[PDB]
Formats: structure tokens, sequence, C-alpha cells
């Protein structure tokens, strides 16, 4: 139908935009933190903690495949990296501090993502 190929370029806009916000939310992370999956064979025990692991490279896939159906659905998945994050590590390490950089940071460009996504439809 027409409609499911307007909503199908509605889908793709929504995508180039996460697209451009997940960039913009991973030069936050300049030390590349978050990049990739927590290695299981590096933390074995991780699972037992953190019951929904995430990372930056496993969103790109999902956004990439068309993925994310709203802006919250990406919100989602940025959030549990950084939650994630500050529960398997103590405050006083490098890790949790990027974490508290990267949520503080990334909130400016979601805060306007936001108002976009609602603006343009």
């Amino acid at each position: 139908s027409m409609e499911q190929v307007a909503m199908e370029l509605r889908l793709t806009e929504l995508t180039r935009l996460l697209r451009s916000v997940l960039d913009q939310l991973q030069d936050k992370d300049p030390a590349r933190i978050f990049a990739q999956p927590v290695s299981l064979k590096e933390v074995p025990d991780y699972l037992d903690h953190i019951k929904h692991p995430m990372d930056f490279a496993t969103m790109r896939k999902r956004l990439e495949a068309q993925g994310y159906k709203n802006l919250h659905e990406f919100e989602e998945d940025f959030d549990l990296i950084i939650d994630n994050c500050m529960k398997y590590n103590a405050r006083d390490t490098v890790f949790y501090r990027a974490a508290v950089r990267l949520r503080d940071q990334g909130g400016v460009v979601l805060r306007q993502a936001r108002r976009e996504v609602d603006s343009i439809g």
C-alpha cells in the first residue's frame, strides 16, 4: 500500500535522525569504554550481575536494521549502557565515572532529539 510505504519512509527518516544522535552520544565516550559488549571471556560472571547487557555496537546493529520504532526505545538502550555500568562498577572507578560523564553530556543531545522527533513528527 501507499500507507505502508509512507510509514516506511518515516521509519527511515527516524533511523537517519537516531544515527546522528548515536554518533553524537558515542563522541561523549572518547575512551571507548562503551563501544563494544563486555567480554564474557574476560568477565565470565557478568550475566550473573547484569541481565540485559548493552553497548554502542549492539545499538548500531539494531539501528541499521531499523529496529528502533520510536526515540523511547533508543533511549531505553542508552540508559542500559549507563545503568549497567553504574551497578557493576564501584563509584571510585574509571568505568563508573565514564558513565556519569556520558549520562550528563548525553542529556543535552537527547533533550533536543526529543524536540526534533515531536517537531518533524
